[PDB]
Order: structure tokens, then C-alpha cells, then sequence
């Protein structure tokens, strides 16, 4: 069902699974991501995940800057099965992905490729049907389209939070009154800015959290403050890493068994992760273009 | 996407949730419903909800038995909505659900119509790719087809049940470690029998409901003890009702917030019925035939 690259580590990682890629040549759709994480290799295994839970036919593009200052990823693997925007001006789209990035403590103007970004997103609101910006992207989406705001926190935000559904969406049938997301990140938007956009509008939030997922009324943007698509583990390893540093950090919120980093964490949000992304290619792509 | 009969009550109700269902003339999926509830409008409104959450298009055929004892629904609309075996015999269908029936306390052989649901069943094994029995279905297929036996429980299963995945199938794409799912039957069946069966596989169970879902090795037969089709207030419309017949019974478990019956249910199941029955139609049917 889903189409990417020949070389791509996912194939063989999500094989595991079940979750049969490809790598050969109603039409499939066009999903574009531009990974912005640092380990870019474990974004796109979590990612295709939840796009290749369909029976639809998917086709993905993988998208990066052509400012890379090297965080994590070995140049090669970027070299070897990413393209840039030059080479995708002329395309069109069903849908786009941004992902997170580590970046939400400089103003957005002062990153190296916001006027890259800034490019991209905008190409986006013509040649992409559905754009979903993920973490540190909800923010600079919400930015740059809308005037929305970013606001240090107290302290980080790091666990799995419960949210509910604040405005009814097709992204959110078949979910339950309460449900789980991870969230990961040291800034964030607010109800009150938003509140003074009408073409937004706040689709789930959680009273721990804060905003999870806001929109435009087409559903063309959608704007994603957590981090539905992270592994049981994803929480932990940084965990791990972190305190390996000798750097003391809270642990991560509602993830760890009694809040014991060895007992192994329950995985809470793989229903919400799943049915939001089939959702978002199923009526937010698929039935309007 | 899901196609049905013109004047079924479920358009106009499934409508209201944006669920626009049809009534017009790859190729689309042909699933039946044998349907032996009693209140055969509303099973109708459940199951179709969870067919058409979905970018496949199905086609809805809806069977009875020719043996009618008048329960709650009225004959006109089983006379302008349902057809018999006969008509379909000769058909091929790439799905069928049977559903449950208020039986269990009978011998199977000792039901009105288990001699022409038998001849149904034995027709499925060969016409129908994936067959899902569920309630009192999934032990009359248990029995019929492999002799697993049923017993009386010393009260009522009435409630929404945790339970686990005890075996991995894609019926369970994307669940959480534990999901919810109601029960509401007076008998059971055990693992200790099905363990004798190597043909079959418990794939879902509960410490407080047991055995939840079992299946062939190649899903071509599905059999589910509980009701995930449910809605938020079925349970609590049986328990209002029983208590105006001044009928002394159970709390239904787990379902009132701090088991008041005033206080209104909280929706815990839907997650797990709408990944399963999508998984079902995806992967059990659409990949396969």
C-alpha cells in the first residue's frame, strides 16, 4: 500500500510488523514529508506507520532542507533518499507532513532556514491539499499563516497527556470521550491567541497539555502540538539519554508505571495515533482531493 | 461509500453523525448481516456505523431467518427490508455478520431456527470470505463448527470489560496495551475448551469477561463473545428498562461514572471497535478476497 524509497531502513523495521512497504512504480496518493527531526531515520518509521494503516495507496517524498547543519543523521542517509524543494515546486500534492524540530527556543526569524520554510509553506497553500505540521512546525505554521505566537514554559512539557475533543472533526471519529498523546516539547501556543482567528478553530485539548489540535475550517492546515506518532519507548530513550549526561530532569508525565524508569511504559495513544492519521487520509484527503 | 437499502431508518440517523450512507446503483465489498437481535433498527444503526468508517465501498445485504417468533421489531419493516437465504444462496459475499440473539439459556439445537441457521453457516464456510459472529453468534459457530460447548455463568456479564491482546493479529492494528469493550450474556465459553482446537485462536481476552475474540488461522471466521457495536447508552436504556419492571439487578460494571445510573456513561470502546472493524474490512477482507 505505501510506496517510498528503495534503500529506506523502514522497510525492513516495519516488515516486522506486518506493515509491507514498497519499492517498485482511483490513483495513490501523494504524501510529502519534510523531516526536520534530528534522527530522521526513526521519524520516518513512525510516520509511515500510521500512513500505511489504509487500504489506500500511498506514494511519499521525502523533503529536506538545503541548510543542513549536521544534528544526528549521517549525511548519506540524506543524501541518499532526500530530495529538496527545487525539485518539487512543480508537483502537486494530496498531502504534506512537517515534522518537529529541536528548535523552539530561538524566535522563528532567527533559525537558519526559516525563509526556506517560510518558502515551502507557502508553495504549500496551493500545490498540497492537507498540510499537517507536527510539534515545533504547528508553531511556526501557526505563526506564519495566522500571527499565532509561541510562549516559553515554566518548565518542559514531557509525558503522556489526556485530552478530549473540543470541536467536532472527522479526524476525530470513532474516538472515545478521553484519549492519550505524547508531547515533548519547552513551548507553546494558546487558547487566547487563538481564539482571536475565526478561520482557527481548536479540535482537541487536554487541561494538562494545553491546545493538542487546531485547524482551518477546509481542514487544509492542520496544526499538531503533540507527538502521537512516538514508540512505547520514544519517552525513555530520551529519558535515558539525558540522564546519561548526568542531567537532571523530570520524569516523563503519565508514561512510567508508577513513575519507575525500569518497569517498562504502557502504551496509551496507538488507538488515537492510529485512527487520526487514517482519518486525516480517509475524509480529510481522499473524499475532497 | 457504505450502500443500502432506500428507506432504511440508519440513513437518516447515520446522517446526523456525518455518515452519509446511500441508495444507488477495484469493486465494491459485498458484506451481509444476518440479523437476529431483537431491536433489529438499532443493531442496523451500530454495525453500519463501523462498516462505513472506511475509504472502501460496501454494499449491504440484510438476511433473516424465514422462522419469525414477533420480538420487538415490527413485521413491516422486516418485510420491506430483509431478504431469506434463498435469495442469496447462490450469491458470493466477501463479508458476513451474524449478530447476537437473547438465546443463550436455550440447547443450541432447541432454538426455533438452528437448523436453518445451520444450513446459513455451513453455506458461509464456502460462499462468504470472512465470517464474523458475534454474541450469541460467535457460540453458536463455536459450537457448530468446532463443538465448543457453552455453560450458564452464575449471574449476568452486563458491563464495558478491560481486556488484552493475547495473540497478534491485524485485527488489532493500532491498540493500546488495553482496550475496552462491553459484554451482556448470561453464558460463556472457555479457553480450556478452545485450547483443544488448533484450529482456533484466542486473540482478545479479559480477566473480568474471559475469552473475547477467537479466529480460524486464516480469519476466515471471527467470533466475538462481546458487543463493541454498542453504543453509549444501550446498556443503560436494558437497565432502566429491567428496573421499570420492577426487576432487581446488577449495576451494569464499569460503565456509570461512580456506578450512578444518573449520571451519565463515559465512551471508553469506541477506539477499539472502530480500528476493529476497520482492520477487519482492510485486512481480513480487502487484501485478501
Amino acid at each position: 500500500p505505501i510506496n517510498v524509497p528503495s534503500g529506506l531502513p523502514a522497510v525492513k523495521v516495519l516488515a516486522k510488523e506486518g506493515i509491507f512497504v514498497m519499492t517498485e512504480k482511483i490513483r495513490p496518493l501523494e504524501i510529502l514529508i519534510l523531516n526536520l527531526m534530528p534522527d530522521k531515520i526513526k521519524t520516518e518509521i513512525q510516520l509511515l506507520r500510521l500512513l500505511g494503516n489504509t487500504p489506500l495507496q500511498v506514494n511519499v517524498t521525502l523533503l529536506y532542507t538545503e541548510t543542513h547543519k549536521p544534528k544526528h543523521t549521517p549525511i548519506e542517509h540524506i543524501l541518499k533518499f532526500y530530495t529538496t524543494f527545487s525539485a518539487v515546486k512543480d508537483r502537486k500534492f494530496d498531502g504534506f507532513i512537517i515534522t518537529g524540530a529541536p528548535v523552539e527556543l530561538l524566535p522563528f526569524e532567527e533559525v537558519d532556514y526559516w525563509e526556506e520554510l517560510t518558502e515551502i509553506m507557502e508553495w504549500s497553500r496551493h500545490n498540497v491539499y492537507s498540510t499537517m505540521f507536527i510539534c515545533w512546525a504547528a508553531q511556526a505554521g501557526l505563526y506564519y499563516f495566522y500571527g499565532i505566537p509561541k510562549y516559553e514554559l515554566p518548565q518542559k512539557l514531557s509525558g503522556v497527556y489526556k485530552h478530549r475533543v473540543a470541536k467536532d472533526s472527522v479526524l476525530f471519529r470513532g474516538h472515545d470521550d478521553f484519549f492519550w498523546a505524547p508531547h515533548s516539547r519547552y513551548t507553546e501556543v494558546k487558547k487566547e491567541d487563538i481564539d482571536k482567528v475565526p478561520e482557527l478553530e481548536i479540535l482537541a485539548e487536554s487541561d494538562e497539555a494545553g491546545v493538542y489540535v487546531v485547524a482551518n475550517k477546509s481542514e487544509r492546515q492542520i496544526f499538531v502540538t503533540g507527538h502521537p506518532e512516538y514508540d512505547r519507548y520514544t519517552l525513555r530513550d530520551e529519558y535515558y539519554r539525558d540522564i546519561g549526561r548526568n542531567l537532571k530532569v523530570p520524569i516523563p508525565a503519565n508514561y512510567f508505571p508508577n513513575d519507575d524508569p525500569t518497569k517498562t511504559p504502557i502504551l496509551t495513544w496507538w488507538s488515537h495515533a492510529h485512527l487520526f492519521f487514517s482519518n486525516w487520509l480517509n475524509y480529510c484527503i481522499y473524499q475532497k482531493t
